[PDB]
């Protein structure tokens, strides 16, 4: 469900990619993490507008996790509608374009029967890799920390100065969902603690 994004991204001119990426950079520089909310709170209380500059074909990117054979569309926000059809981006975290002092968080469900999504995220280990494609390019991350945290602990999702991080976020234990699994990687060239 990702070929449409690729096709549409390739049709943008370089000036338009630059304009959009500028808006995304400006958004990241003004990021306020007050938007941080747990997507998997059962009794949690709209359409996401904050990442429109990165959107083509309704999507802001593609998340590839080769070890578990996933290549999923990324949609803005983390609404139930989004999480039923692919991966979401956690509003309040950096948009997935990389850069110094950025930390983007991409999330998908582990406990929807009959949809793989991030059901097997817990198979990831330090040294494994994942990739995010946005309208400009594909950026790569190498897993360097795996943590299981409570749903009200956002500490490990915040921007770390001087680093370019990405975390893949899901619920755990499978079908129980009392906790959150956070698989963090650091930027590499594209070619509690567990």
């Amino acid at each position: 469900q990702t070929q449409d994004f690729e096709r549409a991204a390739k049709k943008l001119s370089q000036k338009e990619i630059n304009r959009r990426m500028a808006l995304a950079q400006a958004y990241n520089d003004s990021l306020n993490n007050v938007h941080l909310e747990d997507p998997y709170e059962k009794k949690r209380i709209g359409i996401a507008e904050y990442a429109r500059m990165l959107e083509v074909s309704e999507k802001i990117g593609i998340i590839s996790v080769p070890k578990i054979g996933q290549k999923l569309p990324i949609f803005a926000g983390s609404s139930q509608e989004v999480l039923s059809k692919g991966a979401g981006h956690l509003e309040g975290t950096s948009l997935p374009i990389g850069g110094n002092s950025t930390h983007t968080v991409i999330t998908a469900h582990s406990g929807i029967p009959d949809k793989e999504l991030f059901s097997n995220l817990k198979k990831l280990k330090k040294g494994d890799k994942f990739y995010i494609q946005n309208i400009k390019e594909t950026i790569a991350y190498q897993v360097d920390q795996i943590k299981v945290v409570t749903p009200d602990n956002f500490s490990d999702l915040l921007v770390v100065p001087g680093h370019d991080y990405a975390t893949l976020l899901t619920c755990t234990p499978i079908m129980v969902n009392t906790h959150r699994l956070l698989v963090r990687g650091h930027r590499i060239p594209y070619k509690g603690h567990l």
